[PDB]
C-alpha cells in the first residue's frame, strides 16, 4: 500500500526536518492620561510616567492604579491595628521581635494609636502606609486608548534565515496613521491596549483596579519549502493570572517603589508608591521545517516494513 | 548496502540523541567618556551613568546621544507648531480632544507660541521638549572604546552537563589585561563595542547618532560522545533592527525617562531625558547529543527495509 | 521477537509524541531586616529598599551588603593610590590620556593625594569611591529569612495545555501561613531565601559578603496519556557563579548604581551605590508528551525490519 505511506509523508510531515526559533522584541507605547484628584489636582501622564520600567525587551508595565504615602521619614512610631499588634501592657510588646506584617521591627514600651486603641512601637518609614481599598474607578482609565507598537525579528539559525514581523508589501506611510484590527487591518502591529485585553475575553476597565499580566503571544509556523510569502505570523492574546481568590495568593499585580528625597536639613525621606497595573508578556515561538532526503528514505523504508505486517495481518 | 546505511548514520547523526540548552548570561560593562558641550560643560560619564537599566541580565543598554528638557512643571502652555494645531479662533481648540501627538489634552482658549503663529493651550509638563536633531557627532562618541565582559553559563539536563564559557586553560592574570581579537585571542570574553559593531560590517560613529539594537549570538553545539575539550562556544554578532527608512517606524532606538526633583516651595519638577543608545542583545542557543543504542536500532532496521526497495528498482 | 519491540517503546517512548513549555514566573518577596551601623545609625530595610529592580519577571536581585559614597560633585580631583599613577614630577601624567582604572581622564599638572604621595588630577566625582573591602558580616545579613511567593503559569502549545504550580487541592488559607520544606510541605510555592540557598550545599552568611548568582529552576515532565493529577512541577536548585578565584574574573556578584541630588545653588550632586547581592535567576523548562498512531507504526515497522537482522545474526 504505497498510496497509504504516501499520504502518511504527506500530511504527518515526517519528510520534514525541523528547527526552532530565536527572537527579539521592541514594545514602544504611546498614549496621553488625566487624572483629577482632590490630593493631586488636576494632572496628565506622559510617556515616562506610566511605564515603570522604562524599557525592557519582553514586556512592558502599565500603571493604572495606585496609592501614595509621602514625606516618610524613619522613626519610632505606631503601629497599625491588628489583633497580634493590640497592647494591654508594655510588656505584651517583645523587644526586637519580627512580625509577618513587615511593618518595622517592634520595642519594649508601646504608644497609643488613637484613643480607643494602643498597639506596639516600631521603628519604620513614618507614617505608615494606610491599608486602604485602591480608588475605584481607577485613576488611569484612559489607559484603556494607548496604543503599542511591538516590533518582532526572528532567526532560524540552520536554515540561515531572518524575518520580521513587519511585512514589506506595508509601507511607513500606512503605519503611521494605522491600527490593528482582524477585520480591517490584520497585519498592522499598533495594537490598542483596550482591544489587547478585549480580545481576551476580560474587561479593561474592572483589570486596572487592581491589575493582571496578560501574555501576547506571536507563533511562527512557517514552511521554508513553500516561498516566503507564506511564512507569516499569528497573534493571540491570553490572561495569565487566575481570578478566583479562593486558590491564589495576593490576587491582581501590583508592586511597590520609592523616590527618594533629601531636605534642606539634611535629613532623607522617601515617597512610597505602590502601583497596581496591567503587565504585558510577549512570547514568541515556532517551528520551521524544510525539505530533507534522509529522514524520508528512512520514513518510506519503515513503512514498507509495516507493509509486512499489514499482509500478515490481511492473511489472517 | 551496509555501507551507505552505515555512512548515512555516521554523517546524519542519526545515531544521536539530542537535547536543548538551558543557559545564564552576566554582562560587566568598563570604560568611561568625556564629554564637552555648552550646556553641560565639561563632564564624565562613569558606569552608573551611561547604563540607564543598571543591571537586567541577558542585555544591556549603552547610552550614546541624548537631549535633555530641564525644570518641566505642570501648568497650562502653548503647543509645538503643527498644521493640526494651528490656531485661526477660539473655537478651532476641542475642549478636553486628545491629539496625536501626545503633549498634552487641548483646551477652549488658545494663545501664541510666537508672535507669527498661535497654537492650542494644554495641560502638560513645561516646557515641552523641542523639536530638534539630535547632535552630531554623538556626545558619548567615546563609547566606541568601552569594553563588556560576559560571563556564560549553560547546562544540558538530560545528561546533565555544566559548563562556563571561560575555559580552563585560561587563568585571571591572563584575563586582567585581556581583550578579543579572532586572530590573537580567541578565547577571550572581554569584548570590545567598536569590535562587536564592527564584525557586524557597521560603523559605530554613524550609528550611535540615532542607536539601534544589535544581537550577540553565542552557539553551544557540543557532540558529548568525544570529550569536553571540543565543546566550546562559538561567537557571532549581527545586527537586529531595519536600515531602511521607508519600511519601518521610528527608526533607530531611543527612549525616554524621568527625574523627579522636589523644589523648596515644594512643587515638583521633573527633568526629561530621551535617550539614543545601543542596546546589545544576547541570545543563547545549541543543541547538544549523546550515543544512545535505541535510535541506532531502529535507524538500521530502517535503512535495512528500504535496502529492499533498492533492490526492486535494481531488478527493474 | 514481538516482545523486545513491545519493551522497547513502552520504555523509550518511541510511540510519544513531545512538544516544549511557554512559561511565566511572577516573584514577590517579603521581608524586613534592620542595620546598626555608625554612618547609618539605626536603619531599617522595606520591600522598597533592598530589591534594586523593582520588578523584573523571571529573576529578582536581593541586597545583601554595600558601599555608599555621598556627595560626589564634578570636579578636578586627586587619584588613589597606584603604581601607574604615582608622581616624579608634572611632566610625567599625560594630558588626556585614559587609564585602565576608569576614575577619570588624567590632566597636565598633578597633585598630593597626601603628604607622602602624589598623583595625577583628574575629573571626576568627588570624592571617589574609596578602595576598601565590603562589611563583614554583612549589613543586610537578616535577608537569609525573607521569604519569596513564587507563581508560575505555563502552556504547551500543540497539545492546548494550560497549568500553574499552585495546585488545586490547596487553599489561600493554608498559603497564607505556609513555608516550603521537602520532607512537610512539598506543595508550597513561598521558599525562603536562606533555605533556597542551603539546598545548593552553600551557607548564606558567608555568600552574602561578596554575593553570587543562585539559580532556581523549574521542571515540568507531564505525561498527558495519564489524567492530569501526575502533572507537577519539580525544583531544584544550583550556584551558577565560580567560587574559584584562580580562574574568573571578579568574583561575586555586585554593581553600581546612583541617585542624583540637586542642591540649593542648582549643583548637581551624587551618592554612587555599589550593592553586592545575591540574584535568583528563574529557570523554567520541560518537555510533555502525548499519544500519536503515526510514531507508534512507524516505530513497529522498523522494530520489525531490525528483526530480520536479529534473526540473520542469530543464524550464524
Ligand atoms: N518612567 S520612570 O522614569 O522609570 C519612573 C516613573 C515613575 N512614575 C511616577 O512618578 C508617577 C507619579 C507622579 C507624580 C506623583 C506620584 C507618582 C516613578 C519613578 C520612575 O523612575 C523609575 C525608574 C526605574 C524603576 C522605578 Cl520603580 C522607577
Ligand atoms: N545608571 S542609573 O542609576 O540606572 C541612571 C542613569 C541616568 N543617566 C543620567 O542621568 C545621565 C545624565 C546626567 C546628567 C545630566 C543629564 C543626563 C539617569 C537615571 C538613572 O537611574 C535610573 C534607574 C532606573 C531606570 C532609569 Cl530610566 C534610570
Ligand atoms: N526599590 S527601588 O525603587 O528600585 C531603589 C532602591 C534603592 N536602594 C537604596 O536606596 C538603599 C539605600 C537606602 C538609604 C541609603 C543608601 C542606600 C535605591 C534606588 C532605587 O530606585 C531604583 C530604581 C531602578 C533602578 C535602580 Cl539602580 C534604583
Ligand atoms: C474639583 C475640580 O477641580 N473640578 C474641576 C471641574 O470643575 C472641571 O470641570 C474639570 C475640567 O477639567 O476639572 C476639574
Ligand atoms: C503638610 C504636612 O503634612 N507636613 C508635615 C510636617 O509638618 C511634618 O513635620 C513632617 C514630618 O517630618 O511631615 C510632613
Ligand atoms: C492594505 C492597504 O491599503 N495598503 C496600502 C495600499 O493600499 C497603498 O496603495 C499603499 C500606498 O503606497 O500603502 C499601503
Ligand atoms: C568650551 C571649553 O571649555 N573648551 C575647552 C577647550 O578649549 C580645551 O582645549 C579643552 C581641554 O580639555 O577643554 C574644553
Ligand atoms: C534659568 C531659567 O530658565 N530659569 C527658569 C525659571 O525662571 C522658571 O521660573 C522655571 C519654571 O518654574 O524654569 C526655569
Ligand atoms: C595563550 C596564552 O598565551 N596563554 C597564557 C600562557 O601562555 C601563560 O603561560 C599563562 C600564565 O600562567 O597565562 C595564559
Ligand atoms: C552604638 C549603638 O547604636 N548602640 C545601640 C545599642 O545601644 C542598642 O542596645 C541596640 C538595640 O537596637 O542598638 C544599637
Ligand atoms: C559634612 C561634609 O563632609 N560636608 C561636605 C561639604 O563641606 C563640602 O562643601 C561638600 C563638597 O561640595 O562635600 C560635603
Ligand atoms: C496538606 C494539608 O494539610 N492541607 C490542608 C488540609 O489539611 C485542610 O483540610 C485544608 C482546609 O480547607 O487546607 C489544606
Ligand atoms: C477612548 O476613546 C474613545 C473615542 O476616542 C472614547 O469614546 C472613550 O471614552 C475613550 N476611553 C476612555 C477610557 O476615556
Ligand atoms: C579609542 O582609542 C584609540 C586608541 O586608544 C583612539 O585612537 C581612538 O580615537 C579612541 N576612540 C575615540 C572615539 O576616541
Ligand atoms: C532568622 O530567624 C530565626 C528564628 O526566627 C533566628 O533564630 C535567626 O537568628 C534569624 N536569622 C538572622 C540572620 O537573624
Amino acid at each position: 500500500i504505497a498510496y497509504v505511506i504516501g499520504y502518511v509523508c504527506v500530511y504527518n510531515k515526517g519528510y520534514q526536518d525541523t528547527d526552532t526559533v530565536l527572537s527579539s522584541v521592541t514594545t514602544k507605547v504611546k498614549g496621553i492620561a488625566l487624572t483629577n484628584t482632590s490630593e493631586l489636582g488636576e494632572r496628565i501622564w506622559d510617556v515616562a510616567d506610566y511605564i515603570i520600567p522604562p524599557q525592557e525587551d519582553g514586556s512592558f508595565f502599565v500603571l493604572t492604579n495606585m496609592i501614595i504615602t509621602t514625606n516618610q521619614t524613619q522613626s519610632k512610631c505606631a503601629e497599625n491595628p491588628t489583633p497580634a499588634s493590640t497592647c494591654t501592657s508594655h510588656r505584651d510588646c517583645k523587644r526586637g521581635f519580627n512580625d509577618a506584617r513587615g511593618d518595622g521591627v517592634r520595642t519594649g514600651r508601646c504608644v497609643s494609636y488613637s484613643a480607643s486603641v494602643k498597639t506596639c512601637e516600631v521603628l519604620s518609614w513614618c507614617p505608615l502606609e494606610k491599608i486602604v481599598d485602591p480608588p475605584n474607578p481607577p485613576l488611569l482609565a484612559d489607559a484603556e486608548n494607548f496604543t503599542v507598537l511591538i516590533k518582532n525579528n526572528i532567526r532560524y539559525p540552520k536554515f540561515n534565515f531572518n524575518k520580521r514581523n513587519i511585512l514589506p508589501n506595508i509601507n511607513s506611510s500606512y503605519l503611521t496613521h494605522c491600527v490593528f484590527s482582524r477585520k480591517t487591518d490584520p497585519d498592522c502591529p499598533i495594537f490598542r491596549l483596550g482591544d489587547i485585553v478585549g480580545e481576551a475575553e476580560e474587561d479593561f476597565q474592572i483589570m486596572a483596579v487592581r491589575g493582571g499580566v496578560m501574555g501576547v503571544q506571536i507563533r511562527w509556523d512557517c514552511d521554508l519549502d513553500m516561498p516566503q510569502s507564506w511564512c507569516v505570523p499569528r497573534y493571540t492574546f491570553r490572561r495569565l493570572d487566575n481570578k478566583d481568590p479562593d486558590n491564589n495568593v495576593a490576587p491582581g499585580y501590583n508592586f511597590r517603589f520609592a523616590k527618594y528625597y533629601k531636605n534642606s536639613d539634611g535629613t532623607e525621606t522617601r515617597t512610597l508608591i505602590k502601583g497596581y497595573g496591567i503587565r504585558f508578556d510577549v512570547m514568541v515561538f515556532g517551528q520551521a521545517g524544510k525539505f530533507n532526503i534522509i529522514p524520508t528514505l528512512l520514513n518510506i523504508g519503515a513503512g514498507l516494513a509495516l507493509l509486512g505486517l499489514v499482509n500478515v495481518i490481511c492473511d489472517w
